[PDB]
Order: structure tokens, then sequence, then C-alpha cells
């Protein structure tokens, strides 16, 4: 449901995610990371699959943040892939991939993988 | 490097995607796949880092496709993270995560992972 | 430290891991999963990097379980990659990959990825 | 299929590994890589599923290598999960996870992921 996803969310590292889910399955917003070579806010864009199922399944979504803004440029990008679960305690559970641009030679070590869980605070 | 990301790309599986790269880091276009509970075109949206570095590195980027359109709804979304490299043969090398919406009981098995290499050939 | 890793551990799904760390960096034991097409115990083998650093870094380790035993055979195998962290509350935090054998055609969907955290109970 | 996993395998990077497959599901041998803080041979231990299925599927397997030997200690371990396929050209297609031991502060960035394809050529 766009509505339930729309809002302010935080994860265990202390990062802030501000998102608006549109009618057409779109996600746009900003991300404020607490870690890495990233200073301030960064623009994020994603999609979410607007017609989930009835049942108590989660809504699948994903989004991307390129770590470049007017203050910094980390030459890397992260994509988060997960599910939105609503209720009194709404959560977004994800797995992410962080890729840094590298030379051919170090490409075998350009991607990190991990997972993040977000808790909603505001709409 | 340069506009170069913009265009039509193909992968091993036969999938095709057409993208437009904007001067400020945005990626927009459509994806049509060859495998899964997918049928037709789907919208894709992503980002790329508009200012790569100048030690022949690739340009980091990522994009998402929710698998729902006017014909099908597979209740899943795929994200591709990787880097673009130009030259006589430009390619995008990625690793992807495909998550399906499940009930909590099946959450442990909701995400698949793989890799895809796209070329304009 | 072999000693700290040796013991009985459980994760959030309710699975049991029994392991012995040997002097030479080896891990051998048994795994009892709570989920999947897996019934009973399965043999596990791994390695752990026996000389970590001084500092409060974790000890890197990994192990494999092939889901075939005398009662079942799921034609799949999982590998867990993580770090052991000791202290009063010793934990093993991992990320795993589950691969099922498939035909060439469905190979794009043969691997699942996720994460597990284990808590020690016994030595 | 059959003994077939046993032998010397090579990957794109130049890495080589020699393995012995036992009738009951065990895999043992040595790994020598071409990249990273690695120098010489390392011991590897894994498992394979000794009874694959009879719809031309691959044989699921996995193995681990801790990167410590009498010469180096990179304080990391790599696990490869994938499947073996025989035929004129047998290959092992894998995805791997490489974890480095960190302090809690750097745990978020302790694991790399990739893919490797091994052949006996
Ligand atoms: N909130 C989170 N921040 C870290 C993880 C995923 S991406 C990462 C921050 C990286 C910052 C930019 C960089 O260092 O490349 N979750
Ligand atoms: N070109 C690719 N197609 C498959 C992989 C990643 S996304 C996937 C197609 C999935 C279609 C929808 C589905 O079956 O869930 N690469
Ligand atoms: N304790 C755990 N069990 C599940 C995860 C990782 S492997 C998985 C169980 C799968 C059982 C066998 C199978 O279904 O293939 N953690
Ligand atoms: N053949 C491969 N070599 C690299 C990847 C996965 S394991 C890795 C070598 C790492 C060596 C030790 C290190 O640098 O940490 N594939």
């Amino acid at each position: 449901a766009e509505a339930g996803i729309t809002g302010t969310w935080y994860n265990q590292l202390g990062s802030t995610f501000i998102v608006t889910a549109g009618a057409d399955g779109a996600l746009t917003g900003t991300y404020e990371s607490a870690v890495g070579n990233a200073e301030s806010r960064y623009v994020l864009t994603g999609r979410y699959d607007s017609a989930p199922a009835t049942d108590g399944s989660g809504t699948a979504l994903g989004w991307t943040v390129a770590w470049k803004n007017n203050y910094r440029n980390a030459h890397s990008a992260t994509t988060w892939s997960g599910q939105y679960v609503g209720g009194a305690e709404a959560r977004i559970n994800t797995q992410w991939l962080l890729t840094s641009g590298t030379t051919e030679a170090n490409a075998w070590k350009s991607t990190l993988v991990g997972h993040d869980t977000f808790t909603k605070v505001k709409p």
C-alpha cells in the first residue's frame, strides 16, 4: 500500500530514509547514512510491487542510492531488496549489495552484501 | 563512459532493457525479460554515480524492476548493483537480488541472488 | 580460539549446530535444521582462520552442510560465511548461500541468500 | 556426474584447486589462488550431495578455505556454494562469500560476494 510505506524510517546503524510511494508503484525520497564515505542526504529511487496479495504476505520493493551529492562522491551505489510488512509495528527487512567502481583487476572485490531492517517512525 | 550507458542492452538470458541516463545521476527506461513469471515490459528506475573517477574504473550504478504491469503481477522485485565499463565493447556487470513477498513463515527463503552481464550486442 | 567455538549453538529459526574446532583450523560437527526438506542430522565440515588478531576483531570461519543423510536427500547444499565473536555472550553472525541442483534452464534460480545469528549454549 | 568432481580445476582468475570427492559426500584438497592476501596453498574442506537426482540437474556442493597457512594469515575465510555439471566440458558454477574478521564498528562491511566458474582446462 503506498500509504503504509510512505514515511520516515530508521535502521539499526542510525541511518534515515524518507520515502513517498506513488500510485504507479514508484518510490522517491532521500537517504541519510550514518556510515561510510557519505556526507548528508542522497536521492533514492525505487519501485514496489502496488498490488501485493491478502494475505499476511509482505510487499516486495527495492531502491537504489548512488553515493554522490554536492558535498561528496564515493563512486559507489547500493541497492536494497526486501519486503514491507505492515501492522502496528511496520518493518522493511532487506538485503543490500554495495558496488564500488574499480579497475578490471579489482573487480572481484567491488561488491559488499549485508542486511538492514527499518522501523517506521513518521508518515 | 559518457552518455554511453543510454541505449538498448541485452544479457545472456535474452532479456532486454532500454535506458536513459540523465546528467544528474538518474536512470529510467523499460525492461522486458526472458525468464520467470514476467510477461511484456516493466518500468525500471535507478541511479548511477554522474561523476565516476578519472584510474580507469567503472561507473557504479543500480536499478530496480517490480514485476507488476497491466498483464502480470509476480509479487516480487529485482535490484541489480554493478558497474558500467565503456570501450569498443561496453558492458554492465551486475549481481542481483530477487525478493518475493512471503508470509513470515517463508521469509528465510524469499531472496534469490545471481549475476548478469549486459552488452549492446 | 578452537575452544570458544567448540560447543552447541542455536539460531533464531530453532536449528542446532554441534561443532568441534580442531588445532589445525578445522570444524566438524552436525547440524539439525528446523526448516526445509531436511529430516534429522546432517554432517558439517568447515575451517576457521585458528590465529585471529588482539584485538576485539571476530574470528572468520565458514562451513558447509549438504542436505543428504540416510533418511532424506534435498539435492541442495548451504555454506555459511561469518565471524565468531567471544565474550560472555558469544555469537556467530553469518550470511549463507543455499544452492539446489537444477537443469541449465533454471540455474538462474538455484541459489537463495540470507543470514543467521547463533547463540552458544553448551561447550 | 560420477567420480568426475575429483581432479584439478581452474577458474578465470587463474586459481587452481585439487579435490578428492569421497563416496559419502566429502570433499578434500588444496586451493592456491591468484588474487588477494594469499600466498601458496591452503587446505579446503567441503561436501556435495553423493546422490544427485537422476532430470539432468547439477550436483549441489560447497567448500570453505580459511586464508591462513604457514606463510600468510589474511584473517578471512571464503565459502563457495554452487553445482557441478559433467559432460564433455565439466564445470562447477559457484557464487562465493568472503568474510574478513572486523571489530563491531566495521561489521557492516565485512563480507564481499562474487561468482567463479571452474573448468579442468
Ligand atoms: N544505512 C546504511 N549504510 C550502509 C548500509 C548500506 S550502504 C552503507 C553506507 C555506505 C555510504 C557510502 C559509501 O561508503 O560508499 N546501510
Ligand atoms: N534477466 C534476468 N531475469 C531473471 C534474473 C533476475 S530478475 C529475473 C526474472 C524474474 C521475473 C519475475 C519472477 O519470476 O519473479 N535475470
Ligand atoms: N538453520 C537454517 N536452516 C535454513 C537456513 C539455511 S539452510 C536452511 C534449511 C534448508 C533445509 C534443506 C533444504 O530445504 O534444502 N538456516
Ligand atoms: N579465486 C578467487 N579468488 C578470490 C575470489 C574468492 S576468494 C578470493 C581470494 C582471497 C584471498 C585472501 C584475501 O585477500 O582475503 N575468487
